[PDB]
Parts: C-alpha cells; structure tokens; sequence
C-alpha cells in the first residue's frame, strides 16, 4: 500500500504545517501537525476542557462506531517549545492520503497548554519519530509510520514541504518526479528516539565550505533551524545590523535586508536553503526588526534541522531495519 497527502502552512510564515488526517467510522478529518521529533498522535477532542479549545476541529470518540476506549491507558508529553498536552487513549481506524491503519492508537486530548488553544488552525500532532519516545501508558503505543509499515510497499515515508506554498507527505513510496538530481542517504542514530544524523558542514552565501560534523535531527516539527553558537554567529555577521538579542529570544535583523542563503552538507552532497527562506519577519506587528530562522540551539541541547532546512529539499525517512535518512535537492 501507499498514502499521499497534501500539507499545508498554516500562516504566511510557514510557522508549521497542516495535513489532513480521517480519523473513526464514519471519517471525521481533522487537520495535523506531523511531526518527525514526536511520537505521539493526539488530538482536540471532545473530552478537551471546553475552555481551552478556540476553533479547533474536535475528535468526537462516542461518534465512531469502530472507537474503543483503551483501558487505563494515558498520555501526557512536554514539547521543546514548552509547551504540552495529556489525555487519556482510543483505538480507532486512521487513514492518511488513502493509506489506512485499524487499531490505530488516538490520543485524546484532556488538557493542552495556551499555545495549542491559541493556534485555531492544529487540531493534534501525528508524531513521526521512533515509537520508543512514545508517552503512552502504561503500554507504551506505535506511530502511525510503525503500524503502517509492513503493509508499505517500502518502509519509507518522505517530507517534501513548501516554501510559502503546500507540500506532500508520501507514505510507501519515492516520487522520483518530485526532486532534481539524486537522494543522498546518511546514517541515522535511534539511540535518543530522534530522526539523528550528522551533517558534514556549511556554508554562508558565496562562502567556502566548512567541513565540521553537526549532529542535529530531521524535525518536522519544528519551525526554524537551530545550530551551535559558532555556526549561527557565523551566518548573521553576513547581515548588517543583524544582533542577538535577550529581549526578543534570538537573533533579530533589519526587514530591510537581503538574506544570504545557507548551504549544510549531506554527506558529499550539498543542500542550499535561500536567503528569502530564513525571513520570518517583523518580531511585532509594524517593527522594522525581523526575526531569523538560523538560531542557536545552545539552550536546547541538540541541533534541530527543522522545517527551515527541510522544506529546501525532499527527504526520505527511511524505516528499513537500519534506518537512514536521504535528502535530495528539488
């Protein structure tokens, strides 16, 4: 079997994106942020403390005839961001772009954090990373990918995310009309739950090539790209008047300027993200100081190759018994 689906930014920023997910008998669809650095699939729902849902689509369980309530199951997950979620757990048949899952594990949101009651456009996650980071219990729960996976016609699934514009996901399939050139594929470590790899360096602009490995993961997720401290003070000394700053939470720089793009290697490979792709524009409403998605990750622990990094290339999450991770120019 295979799944296509469409995925969509929810704002003009790319801040994150959409796909639409069917969810119970008869389908309810509700509107998802896949998200490879997570191992959850939870949702809005009509168990959500009604103060807290403003707008989302909900999930109604007593409304599908092939729910079932799992026993004594619970959730509970801490986002990067700091933000959260728990609830308690159905099983019900999930489908995403055509491809369906029966005994599919829903987690049904009871409480969420502000952020998730702010953000109209999420109704849930459908977490993509390893099944080991997944917060159910006390039996821990499968990913859509890892239940899916040996009805697939290949172990894989790939993000091919927009710039400004929709994007797929593909599960069981390589689109090789959706990318130029070749996939590079680079070995991946499931030791921390994560989509791991090491990239091989970057560069800045026009800049040489800096070969230095960068341990970071592949996270959907995330909005923007964070990477140490020497590579990111590297990239915004080449934007004038650009700073870092405590106030706002990062690197900052002024609307008026053109962006130099940033090049990180895939093995031999290179993948060149545009300039105009690391603008998320004014920090407030009206500011002529715009906000950068080159960040430092030194107050996170790990680097993240977020949605900034991925939507310039097409890459492969590759779910063979040693997984690996490709990515393509496109």
């Amino acid at each position: 079997s295979t799944g296509s689906a469409t995925t969509t930014p929810i704002d003009s920023l790319d801040d994150a994106y959409i796909t639409p997910v069917q969810i119970g008998t008869p389908a309810q669809t509700l509107n998802l942020d896949f998200d490879t650095g997570s191992s959850d699939l939870w949702v809005f729902s009509s168990e959500t403390t009604a103060s807290e849902v403003d707008g989302q689509t909900i999930y109604t369980p007593s409304k599908s005839t092939t729910a079932k309530l799992l026993s004594g199951a619970t959730w509970s997950i801490s986002y990067g961001d700091g933000s959260s979620s728990s609830g308690d757990v159905y099983t019900d048949t999930v489908s995403v772009g055509g491809l369906t899952v029966t005994g599919q594990a829903v987690e049904s949101a009871k409480k969420v954090s502000s952020s998730f009651t702010e953000d109209s456009t999420i109704d849930g996650l459908l977490g993509l990373a390893f099944s080991t980071l997944n917060t159910v219990s006390p039996t821990q729960q499968k990913t859509f990918f890892d239940n899916a996976k040996a009805s697939l016609d290949s172990p894989v699934f790939t993000a091919d995310l927009g710039y400004h514009a929709p994007g797929t996901y593909n599960f069981g399939f390589i689109d090789t009309t959706a990318y130029t050139g070749s996939i590079t594929y680079t070995a991946v470590s499931t030791k921390q739950g994560f989509w791991e790899w090491t990239s091989t360096g970057y560069a800045v602009g026009s800049g040489t090539f800096k070969s230095t490995s960068i341990d970071g993961i592949a996270d959907t997720g995330t909005t923007l790209l964070y990477l140490p401290a020497t590579v990111v003070s590297a990239y915004w000394a080449q934007v004038s008047g650009a700073k870092s700053s405590s106030s706002v939470g990062g690197y900052v720089f002024p609307c008026s300027a053109t962006l130099p793009s940033f090049t990180f290697g895939v093995g031999s490979a290179r993948i060149v993200i545009p300039g105009d792709y690391i603008d998320f524009g004014p920090i407030s409403t009206g500011s002529s100081s715009c906000f950068g998605g080159i960040q430092s990750s030194a107050g996170i622990g790990i680097n993240i190759f977020g949605d900034v990094a991925l939507k310039a290339a097409f890459v492969v999450f590759n779910g063979a018994t040693t997984p690996t991770l490709g990515f393509a120019s496109k």
